[PDB]
């Protein structure tokens, strides 16, 4: 009995994990045995291979092969897939970021439209959902739109546009895929969360399909919003007639860990999972990978790490050790 | 003079250990030096390589190579082998769990029949025994059958079927292989143990061969059933005209160990081994690996470990340290 059995028993669609597949993880038999364990993981998200630079490496030249290897692997484990992501400021190829000739509203809008419509149409119902727009909102000022190539060139309309063209692809191919907005620092009430709720409201008012909001939940031990804080934040979204999901959960510490900060981690994993469990329309929890060995964290937040449910004290391709954080998740579901 | 010498002096067939071989353990010279120590280990069980996903990775395409590698390594240090296992709910290949079309009773039964019969036939008397069915019984409610792809599709009959088709193989090819049922939480009196006894009674009544029950004996320090409790429970099984074996013994603790929990561990290893020693038709004790470094425990139970007879304080590829638990086993014998 594991996290995914427990989550499905609580009415959730999955307990899930991201994985950086295709990749070195596939060469680690101890990692893969646990990835493939449907007791723990009934959902998954590709960490990288469906992002824009990998799927459209040159303008109008699509590459689906790595993404399809990921989907094939997921399917063999009966995992529902959160496809991630269509439009984001990061991991953009050079033809977008540094074009020989400058984009116009017209020309970049067409690039966005073609990228969205082709990826959604191509993969169809292999995806349970798409993260159609990722991280459109600023941290400063918190309410406002992020400055990025899409925003700067198209304006705020690029968000509605992305959902509109993803909707066109689902309608044109009679798909069931759900359309999500995904962001971080929207897991607690505040101007950024409110701004995300206003995106949902605006789309709904325009009869543009939007099914859910992804709450990334990249947290630091001790800074994580309380379970109660997450409960009321989740309710604010779901009252807009959408689902939510916890999409990228990990709870990083300042290295090295100690007894206090490990105890904080367990509490913060518990709080986030418990808040999902208390929320009728939170459809599931996904961790942003489950093995510290392969976690994005220590590359991205210097002097932080230890963020995942398992680790390998002897490195890649050696046995896993389950952390107390895992039990925090399981208890939250029971 | 080691555990296996002592067990054999007491009328047992072995003291044994599982090993996850082929694998990482083969690259640890201090691990393999002890594995190959026949003074301690005269029996072994493959932790993974003889399971369904490895031996029939696609339907009616068998792969025996890994298993044969295990058997060859075992033969080199004169070990008797508990081959493990034929039918089990877990560790099944995606051609069985994620079929192109739905299994029915008929089509799955033939999958079962074919797996069991070809593995038993193929390996013949390289195996002392097969765990023909593993873990058929539920914990909740304890009495009952476990829901799995075999039971859901084929019904309770899948158990008698597996043994029937194993018996066919032994009869066809004139084998000595013993046929075991193997399970956990049946090491003490209660509904699950009584249910496993009922399986044996049912098979015997229908003249299906069943030679033993394997008592996994994955215990927690201080929760292990007393020696006396194990002695009765073992007698309840052996009175049905079968053998028993202690098949997967380990005694895990909540980390870190302390003087009290380590003393409990020694007492619990002693109790289990001593119960087998007391029991004429308990044929041997196998531990579920012998080196903490490679134990299954830490990947499965958060905050637990230290379950085995040896550990390596300096990590993989460094010398083993023999724990007090080892002397508990020896003294029991
Ligand atoms: O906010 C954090 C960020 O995580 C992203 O995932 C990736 C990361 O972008 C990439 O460099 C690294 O190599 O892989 C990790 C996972 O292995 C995610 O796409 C974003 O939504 C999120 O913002
Ligand atoms: C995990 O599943 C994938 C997809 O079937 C497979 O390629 C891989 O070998 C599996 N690894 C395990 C079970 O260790
Ligand atoms: C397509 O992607 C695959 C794997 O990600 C890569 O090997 C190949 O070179 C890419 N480009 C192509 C096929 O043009
Ligand atoms: C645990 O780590 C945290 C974060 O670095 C620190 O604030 C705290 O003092 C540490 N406690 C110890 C070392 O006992
Ligand atoms: C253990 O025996 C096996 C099988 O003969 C052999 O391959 C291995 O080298 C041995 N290792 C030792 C004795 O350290
Ligand atoms: C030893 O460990 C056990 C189990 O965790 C615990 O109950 C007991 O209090 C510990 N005794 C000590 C530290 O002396």
């Amino acid at each position: 009995w594991g996290l995914n059995n427990a989550a499905r028993a609580d009415g959730k669609l999955w307990f899930g994990t991201a994985a950086d597949i295709p990749g070195l993880e596939q060469d680690d038999r101890y990692y893969m045995k646990e990835y493939n364990n449907t007791h723990d993981f009934g959902g998954t998200t590709p960490a990288n291979i469906m992002k824009f630079m990998f799927t459209e490496p040159e303008q109008n030249v699509f590459n689906f092969t790595g993404a399809q290897e990921f989907l094939d692997i997921a399917f063999a484990s009966h995992k529902l897939v959160r496809c991630h992501n269509l439009i984001w400021q990061s991991e953009l190829p050079t033809w977008v970021t540094n074009p020989t000739t400058n984009w116009t509203n017209e020309t970049l809008s067409k690039v966005l439209q073609n990228h969205v419509y082709t990826l959604v149409s191509h993969f169809g119902d292999q995806c349970y959902s798409w993260d159609v727009v990722n991280e459109a909102l600023s941290d400063d000022p918190a309410g406002s739109y992020q400055n990025n190539i899409w925003f700067d060139t198209i304006g705020p309309e690029y968000v509605a546009m992305a959902f509109e063209y993803a909707e066109k692809a689902v309608k044109d191919h009679k798909l069931n895929v759900k359309l999500y907005y995904n962001d971080y620092n929207i897991e607690y009430p505040g101007p950024k969360s409110t701004a995300a709720q206003n995106i949902v409201k605006e789309l709904k008012a325009r009869n543009i399909q939007i099914d859910g909001v992804g709450l990334e939940s990249h947290f630091i031990a001790g800074e994580t919003p309380s379970q109660a804080t997450q409960i009321t934040n989740m309710a604010d979204f779901t009252s807009l007639d959408i689902d939510v999901a916890v999409t990228e959960l990990d709870v990083r510490l300042y290295l090295p860990p100690n007894a206090t900060s490990e105890a904080q981690q367990v509490a913060d994993y518990y709080a986030t999972v418990a808040a999902c469990a208390a929320t009728e329309r939170c459809i599931g929890i996904t961790v942003w990978d489950f093995d510290d060995t392969y976690s994005w964290v220590p590359s991205t937040f210097a002097g932080q790490g230890y963020a995942d449910l398992f680790f390998q004290p002897d490195g890649p391709n050696t046995p896993l050790v389950k952390k107390a954080a895992y039990d925090g998740c399981l208890q939250a579901l029971q």
